[PDB]
Parts: C-alpha cells; sequence; structure tokens
C-alpha cells in the first residue's frame, strides 16, 4: 500500500516491514514526558501520520484527532475549550466530547442534525513511568505492557529520559539501534573514555544463523521481541587489522555493559545494563510520518525508596543525560541521517549488502513483519 | 484535466469546480490597481499560472505574456523597451508591439524569416473604478459587467481598495467568503465591538432547501452568481451553548450589515451593506497558481462629487481599512490558510461532511461548475 | 528513460540529446583544480549525478564512489582512512583499496565472507594543465585528448581559471555558450568597453542555411565538435532598429576576438582568440544533477618560460578574471538560469521557436546525439 509493489515482490522474507513506512499500527507508542502537559492545555503532536491533540482533563489524558470533520481544519490552529470536557472548533464552532469525540453541539446551528450523529476519531492514551503512550489503533487497547520491554513497568524502576524529533524513518532508528557491527561508530564516544567501558569494535560470529538470536514471540502479556546473541556466543573484536596491520583497538575498561540487548515490537530497544552496570536504556523510535521520528530515549534504575530517586534525578541531569544520552547517542543521530539518501526511494531495501551480524537485524525484520498489529497507510491517514 | 479522475468521478455535483485548480479561463480578472502602474514601468504578475507583464503606454493599459517565444525566458527578467510601442528581449532581441504581439523586429538578425510571421499572446485589459482587469482568455471579450458583481460599475460608486498575495488555493477563499456560518470566527472582531455591529454566530436555518440561495443565472448583461438567503428565513444565533449552558455571546450591538450577501462568477464576492450601513463590500480570489490567489478587496460608496469621494477616501484610510479590510478580514487568511491541508491533495472533497448552512457553498459549487467560460489546465500554461 | 516519450517522439534528431538531463557517460569530465586535492586529503563531489570521493596517494590520484556497498552511506560523512592505500567505512568499517575498489578487510568482522569478494566502483583520475579530469565510465578510458578541445593540451598552453557551481542544468549552459546571437547579452560589458573588442549586437547569415556550422567528425585524436561560422561568413549587425530607427549600437572597436568558436563533446567551448589575441577560453558546463552544473572556467596564454608564466597569473588576477570571467561571463549566468523554468518540465524542447542562427546549437545537439558515448540515467547513479 505504500511502497512501489516492483519492491515488495523483491523483498520476500519481509515485504510488510518494508511496506510499513508510517510504521504498525494498533500498538501502543510513546510521544512525550507527563510533566510536558498541564491541565486544560491542549498539546498538539502528529504520529504515524496523523495529527493528534492531547488534553490533560480533571488530571486524565484524554486524544482527539487534530481534524474537524466539516472541513478538515486542525482544532489547535485555535483551540477554543469552552467547557472542562468539550473542544469546539474554532471555525464553525463544531463541538466535540473529548471522552467519546461525539459531535455534541454546534454553536453556529444548534437545530443540525449532525450534532449527536458525528464522532471525531479519539486515541486511548495511558500515563506509566511519567510517560505519555497513545494506542494508535481502534478498538479496545491491549494493556501497555505488550508493546514495553522487560522490566520497564517495574514498580521500582524509575524512570528519567528525553525525547527530540529526528529525521529519518524510523525503521532506519530501529536497525541503526539494533546493529551489533554498529557499535564501530562508538568507539571514541565520551560515555566510553569518562565511564571506562569495554567496548569491541564489532564481533567475528559462531554457529549458524539460527544461535545468533532468539526471538521471543511468546512471553505472558504477549511481547514480541528479538534477543541478539552474537556477542554472546562470539569473539570480540579489539585489534581491527588492515592486510594484517593492527590500525584500530576497543577500548580496554573495566565495566562491562550491554550484556542483554533486545529489541520489542512496536520499536522499541532495551540495552541492560546501560550505560552503567546498575541501569537499563529503553529508547523508542516513534514513526511521526515517512521522514521523521520521535527518538524517545528513557534510563532506568531500581529504587525501593525516595532519596535513592533523588539521588538517580541528579546522576540523570548531571551525568547520564549528557554523557550517555547525548554524547554516546548523538552518534546514532547522524547515523541514522545517513541512511536517509539510500532508502529513501524505497530501494535500499533491495540493494543492500548484508554481511554475518545483520543476521540481528533480519531477525527482526522477519518478528515486524509477521507479529506487528496491523501496517498504517496513507487511507488511514487521509480518510 | 487538472484533477485525478478516481476524484472527479465522486464529486459528480460539481465536478468541474474541483477540476478547476488554476481557476476558469475566459474570464476576466483584477490584478492590481490603477494607481500602481505608471507611465512606462512595466510589471509583473501570475495570473491562472501565467507569467504575464502589464505596461501602461500614453496612459492605455496592454498586457502581454511573459514568456519569450524563441528560448522561453521571461522578459521581465531584464526589460528593454526601446520604442514606446515596443518591447525587446534582453537575450536575442526579438522584439514585440504591445498592440497586437507581433514580432515586428529583431535585432539581432534583421532579416530573420520569423519577423512578421509570429506573435506572443496578448490579453485584454480593461481599467474600471481605479482598477486594472485583464480577460484571460481567448477571442473577443464580453464587457466587463458579466464577470463584476451589480452596483460594483454603477456611475457614482466609488471603490477604494486593497491587494495582496495569499498562500491558498482560490477556491478555498470563496467558500471561506460565502460560507453564512463562518463568522464565528470574526466574534471577537474589533469591527464589531468599535462599530456595533449587530453579528450572530450563526443562523438556525428556516423553510426549505431551495429557499435557503437564489441563482442568478438569469442577468441581462450574463451575469451568474448565488444570492445567500440563510439570514432571510433563518433565526440568528446570538447566545452560544453547549449542554444547554450559555457559553458565548454576540453581545451588544445596534447596526445591521450584510443581509445583502452574493458570490459571482468567476469568484467575486459582494456583502452590502458592509462594513458600515452605508457601503458595500466586493472582493475578489484571483487565482496566481494551485496554491495561491490575489486577495483584491474593494469597498464601495455611492459619492455625488469630488468632495464626497474626499470624505469617503480620508475616512477609507483611517478607519475601514485598518478595521475592516485588515481588522475584521485578518481572520479570513488563517481560515483559508487553515483549510490548504485537508485540500492539498484533492482528497478534502471528497473527505468534507458539510452541513446545513453549507447549502450556499454547494449552490456556488454547481453554479461554478455549470457556468464557467472554460477550465484553465497546464496545457494552457505551457503546451 | 530520464525524459518522456510523448517529448522524445517530437524531437527527432536529437532525442538521445534531450534524454541526457544528466549528462553523457564514458567521458572524461573536470571537477577541481590540482591544488584542491592535496596528498591524503580526500574530496568529495557530485558528478552525472554519482558521489565520488577522490584521494591523492603517493601524488596519483585515485576516484572511488563515495556510497558504502553495505548500507548505501556516503563514506564522506566521517572519512577514516587508516592506511595509506585504504578507506575505512565510518560505520561498520568495511574497508576498500582506493587501486581497485576491493572490499580487502572488515574491521567489525574479519572472518566474514564478503571479504574480497564485493569491489565498490572506482573511475579512472587524470590531472593535466592543472586541472583534475574523471572519466565518468565503464571500461577502460579513452585518451584525454579526445573530450578537450584543439590546443587545450598544447605545452606552452598555461591555464588559469575558476570553478563554481551553477544551479541550470548543464545543456542550458552549452547552448547559451555556442549560440552566436546570445552576444546580445554582453553589449554593455566592461570587458568590451576597456578592451576595445568589437562586438556586434549579431550576425544576419551570409547566404544559405547550410553554410553557418563546420562539424568536426574527422579528428585523428577522436575529437567531435561543430565550429559557428557564421561571425565569419555573416553580417555584422551594429545598428539595430526598431521600425527602421536605430535604437542601439553595438560595440565598434580594434581587437578582433572569437574568430574561431567551437563547441566539443562532453560539453566544452572553445574560444580563439579571448578576451585578447594571444590567449584563448575554454570553458566546461559539467553536470552535478539535473539542474546543476559545473561552470568549469579556463583561459589558456602561451608562455615560453617562468617569467610568462607569473607575468600571466599577475595579469589573470589583476585584469582576466574580475573583468572576462566575472564581469563578462556573469551575464551568461543569468542567462541560463532564466532558461530553467521553460525546460524545466522538458516541453521547452517542443515549445521553443528557433531562428536562424539556431543552427549552431541544433548542430551541436545532432552531433552531441550522435556521438555521445552513453546517457546517464538514474539506474546508473543506483543500479
Ligand atoms: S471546520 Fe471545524 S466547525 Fe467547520
Ligand atoms: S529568448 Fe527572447 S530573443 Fe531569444
Ligand atoms: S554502511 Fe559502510 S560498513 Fe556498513
Ligand atoms: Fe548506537
Ligand atoms: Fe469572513
Ligand atoms: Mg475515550
Ligand atoms: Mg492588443
Ligand atoms: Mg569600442
Amino acid at each position: 500500500a505504500n511502497v512501489d509493489e516492483a519492491i515488495l515482490k523483491r523483498v520476500k522474507g519481509w515485504a510488510p516491514y518494508v511496506d510499513a513506512k508510517l510504521g504498525f499500527r494498533n500498538h501502543w507508542y510513546p510521544v512525550m514526558f507527563s510533566k510536558e502537559i498541564n491541565e486544560g492545555e491542549p498539546k498538539t503532536l502528529k504520529l504515524l501520520g496523523e495529527n493528534l491533540l492531547v488534553n490533560r482533563i480533571d488530571g486524565k489524558l484524554y486524544c482527539l484527532k487534530d481534524r474537524c470533520l466539516h472541513r478538515g481544519v486542525q482544532l489547535s490552529v485555535k483551540v477554543e475549550c469552552k467547557t472542562k470536557s468539550t473542544i469546539t472548533c474554532w471555525y464553525h464552532a463544531w463541538t466535540y466530547r473529548w471522552e467519546d469525540g461525539v459531535l455534541c453541539d454546534i454553536l453556529t446551528n444548534p437545530t443540525s442534525a449532525q450534532i449527536g450523529r458525528q464522532k471525531l476519531k479519539t486515541y486511548p492514551v495511558q500515563e506509566a513511568k511519567g510517560c505519555v503512550f497513545i494506542y494508535l489503533g481502534d478498538g479496545d487497547p491491549p494493556p501497555l505492557a505488550r508493546d514495553t520491554p522487560p522490566n520497564f513497568l517495574d514498580d521500582d524502576m524509575e524512570i528519567l529520559g528525553k525525547n527530540q524529533i529526528i529525521k529519518s524513518n524510523w525503521r532506519l532508528a530501529v536497525e541503526n539501534g539494533f546493529d551489533p557491527s554498529h557499535i564501530y561508530i562508538h568507539k571514541d564516544s565520551i560515555l566510553v573514555k569518562d565511564n571506562d567501558l569495554a567496548l569491541p569494535l564489532g564481533f567475528a560470529p559462531g554457529g549458524d544463523r539460527k544461535q545468533q538470536t532468539r526471538v521471543v514471540d511468546d512471553d505472558v502479556v504477549g511481547r514480541k521481541g528479538v534477543y541478539d546473541l552474537i556477542g554472546e556466543h562470539g569473539v570480540p573484536v579489539f585489534e581491527g587489522t588492515i592486510g594484517g596491520e593492527v590500525v584500530r583497538e576497543g577500548a580496554y575498561g573495566e565495566k562491562i555493559v550491554a550484556n542483554d540487548i533486545s529489541i520489542w515490537l512496536p520499536g522499541v530497544l532495551k540495552v541492560n545494563p546501560f550505560p552503567n552496570p546498575d541501569m537499563m536504556q529503553f529508547e523508542w523510535y516513534v514513526p511521526i510520518d515517512e521522514n521523521t521520528h520521535y527518538y524517545f530515549q528513557t534510563l532506568g534504575k531500581p529504587c525501593a525508596n525516595d532519596e535513592e530517586r533523588k539521588k538517580y534525578e541528579q546522576e540523570f541531569e548531571s551525568k547520564w543525560k549528557p554523557m550517555a544520552l547525548e554524547g554516546f547517542n548523538n552518534d546514532d543521530i547522524w547515523a541514522r541521517e545517513a541512511m536517509v539518501d539510500f532508502y529513501a526511494d524505497d530501494k535500499g531495501w533491495v540493494n543492500e549488502i548484508l554481511f554475518e551480524s545483520d543476521e540481528a537485524i533480519v531477525a527482526w525484520r522477519k518478528l515486524a513483519s509477521e507479529h506487528n498489529q496491523g501496517i498504517q497507510t496513507q487511507a488511514h491517514v487521509s480518510g
């Protein structure tokens, strides 16, 4: 539906992933932090290509599509919230209920036969760990835990993070994240120097294809994921050679990080431990449109009480955010960007030449192709 | 000719209107004010997608296509008017007469077989009421009166105005203007409060469908238009309600305006009286290209003589222009622009959900569809 | 392929020229000066739509395609030359030899089965007269002399120049440079006044529509060009008339220049003498992409020794560069740009109306259609 048929035909093993340029419908996605949306101060955003309005009413979050049923304007051009439970289009005053999207009045014509017979699309929203998730799908949603990685929701896990808009397709972000050889780009990171990380240049793989990863398509709550096992079973490269001469070495630090690396639908990576042996990183690459994503980064640490939490917050602002979320992951941002040209006409999916460590990426494309809950298309966007 | 055939088959009530992205060929259009073009100072503009040159020679206006027949450059890049009656292309000196577009000379080759055998396209041009109108069409033009609203050309009507370029398709602008319910957006206007206008929020429509409008396809000079009669049979709504609670109002005003409202081919709105009970407003939404229009605003006041026009003038400059043309209509500008995205891909014409006050708009779309003098296409722009 | 068949069928005699929007493959093109490319300091450029990396290694120049075989990134986003004879991709460290493009190592996986089984595209590169030429084609190159105008390579000919990126398609630049009547645009040039050039407004042909050009098919080096003879055989126009009245005069002058004017594949103009009797101008219009070219300008002067070269360089910097290359050719820059719109949708190639002096341009279009060594396409830009 999104990609030229010629191209889709020529990718067989994961064609629906190739098609999912706008992301996967019927999943939850984080879009902002809870502290970024205040009582009665609606925020606008784009997700899976659809513009959305999110408001907080009596502490609770609601989501309406930011497109009036009448002439298709964004309501957010001029927000008119005249009662606590409704929003009034600025143009001809069609008035919708935030709770169910029902067109419940029209100030310019109280007699209209439309009133009570139309419904603006709404989306479920839920807050968890200080993060706003929108279920960008139809019908009653599954629990949040299905579309989060293991441990993200643990009672004791304190989540902090950072969000920004990145100009690449979401899949280029996912694949960069889950790619075992990409760690080559991080070899000069200030995190690696200053936090004394052990970091190989990459890994020589051992065993055949199926041993490189482990698919998790079971799971209690229905999570679908892939664990990368390359560097559990492979030989780390610490001395990179060209024609037999050592030209570059890996980082010989003392802290062991990234023992477990996994990727989960709808597109969230878990790195454990990281950036320190006590923490986890959970980052989402959230489809905004064809060319754009939210890079929704979080760092988790278990905390039993409240002064732990206060200690963690101060470590986050002074150390983990600048050193790791920026100083390590910035190189990820421009690596994603650098893949844009080759994949932008959709021909990179056919012309790429993969090698052995891309086994993890192929597993991901397969898992996503068969376990996503729907392919967002242009018909979902303009409909 | 301009829109996907699948879309045209779904808007059968008014398909040629939806097709008319560039506007309607074979009508007169105002493009500037007479006083903005001085003797021997050609001006450049784009109309219906076509770049044009207008010049004032011995006080008479002339219009040539601003595209040399030879290599297709705009002559306006470097104007060379070497005699009063001619223009010489800056590139190889092909020289045209303003009066008939004939290639009368070539300075670079005075023996060319082309000389006297080629003709650059010219368009009729006429000045009335201090406005420059160009007949963007072929053959013998009609009287200007066919393509202007009633009273505009009355002998004592003094016209004053303002022109600017707005980034929406001309149809967005026409429909916004003729929309009986859009006046919602004007509820906080400075004009409404400072000139004691009795402006409702909308109208509960009364009587039957056929009574909401009155098509004029029966004017003796050949005018084609639609009167909006929603305020004749309908009830004005001055109190805005949601759930039976008053949330908004029309407030304090004694002056009745805009009881006479009509839209006329090729796309000009008449509102009478407005902005005061002794004036009327005529405004055009002139297609520049697919994405742009001139918003050619005029105010008409009947004036007996030279002194009465001077008093109209002072008052236009100090009160009516800042308060009404700018103050009141600025909201119209941002409303048009807010419909751009919905209609950009031609999908809005199928996906809109109209209500009762949009009878006026539908009547216009049918009128435009039936009585236009041709659809401008890209083949007219290029060839 | 690059152009619609409904246009190509309408330009019989020169359709391969109209199709060659990206230029002609399998020719040498100049892209920069020798001094701009130093030992061990790779430079990036785009040629025939392809991103290329050039490097200097032990004085010798090499050219690799700037696109990794793995995931299609430009290597030049972060250049990593880890040994003299190789470049290592910054992403997963696939490592290529400059000399043959072979994938000789991967730092991230020294056991990959890709090593020694993939080859990145290379192109021959050669330096002549201080200018770097890349053979943008396949297989073994021809001699450089085939794709350079007569006398550019003469032993005594000292070459100085200037290069810049211009936003027009390359063909518009070529046609402007070889166009006999375009000299009309140069009529007010300071060069013309200050160096007392004889410069007519144009030339009325001397007789038949078949003695205006001389096609050079022969030439033992294999060069393919057209000489413009109108200047030698026509009647110069020094008094331009409209309605029989003189409106403009040409520039009288002592110095006769541009006796010998020729255009050569792949798109290089030779003007002799110019801008003074003992000098020549050779300029290339080198396709970068569909909308852009390098304007690669050179002036040749025979210099017997170092004192003559030194004298020439001072005169170049103080006068010829500012007065001729900048002052005089600046009007050719905007003349090219002014043709963009008409030819942008490919319709100008059908809608243009040619006159007698365009016989030169037509002879060039047919020559180029005949003797080009292949049309560059998007598929070559990809694969
Ligand atoms: S566009 Fe929202 S009420 Fe008309
Ligand atoms: S383009 Fe106008 S005379 Fe050649
Ligand atoms: S993209 Fe160059 S090595 Fe992976
Ligand atoms: Fe990374
Ligand atoms: Fe309005
Ligand atoms: Mg709800
Ligand atoms: Mg005329
Ligand atoms: Mg002179």
